[PDB]
């Protein structure tokens, strides 16, 4: 996250940490045992980390669980990034409290304009890199349809829409990928892609979740 906020230990409970020997994506809650993440972010062995705050020092509130099943899209195209979603089974089903808690998913689509938290261990530089150990939030709104398609034209389609700031300095970024979009309570986005961070023209793109929510429903009730 470039040009966010120290969220605070535990205050964004469904955020997690997709951990492979170190973390290298984002993902959300979504219940005791389901997490949503990128599709970009598929590998195999995933441990799902809760309750992280620092991701360097086990603090207390750590839940560490394996990964096992994986479930892609089955319409992701890794070159355009449409249907850029992945769910993730859970071993053993978390356990739920304050600090620990799963996000709900959209009934209706957010519209533009919308205040949205955006969250991540992503990289905090718009230029270099810097990484930080402790949970970046950035609030970020909606942007109309029309700008996102004016600001990437030919490569927005109806899966995605753009949050974030036209004048730059305010971003997701690398790392921040499969992160939680929460707005007014509910999930509705999914940290994808940009060109670059925190550009001039050139806001976050984000995986629209509303257009998913059958899908994930039937995936969960039969696996
Ligand atoms: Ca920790």
């Amino acid at each position: 996250i470039v040009g966010g906020y120290t969220c605070g230990a535990n205050t964004v409970p469904y955020q997690v940490s997709l951990n492979s020997g170190y973390h290298f994506c984002g993902g959300s809650l979504i219940n005791s045992q389901w997490v949503v993440s990128a599709a970009h972010c598929y590998k195999s062995g995933i441990q799902v980390r809760l309750g992280e705050d620092n991701i360097n020092v086990v603090e207390g509130n750590e839940q560490f669980i394996s990964a096992s099943k994986s479930i892609v899209h089955p319409s992701y195209n890794s070159n355009t990034l449409n249907n850029d979603i992945m769910l993730i089974k859970l071993k053993s089903a978390a356990s739920l409290n304050s600090r620990v808690a799963s996000i709900s998913l959209p009934t209706s689509c957010a519209s533009a304009g919308t205040q949205c938290l955006i969250s991540g261990w992503g990289n905090t530089k718009s230029s270099g890199t810097s990484y930080p150990d402790v949970l970046k939030c950035l609030k970020a709104p909606i942007l109309s349809d029309s700008s996102c398609k004016s600001a990437y034209p030919g490569q927005i389609t109806s899966n995605m829409f753009c949050a974030g700031y036209l004048e730059g300095g305010k971003d997701s970024c690398q790392g921040d990928s499969g992160g939680p979009v929460v707005c007014s309570g509910k999930l509705q986005g999914i940290v994808s892609w940009g060109s670059g961070c925190a550009q001039k023209n050139k806001p976050g793109v984000y995986t629209k979740v509303c257009n998913y929510v059958s899908w994930i429903k039937q995936t969960i009730a039969s696996n």
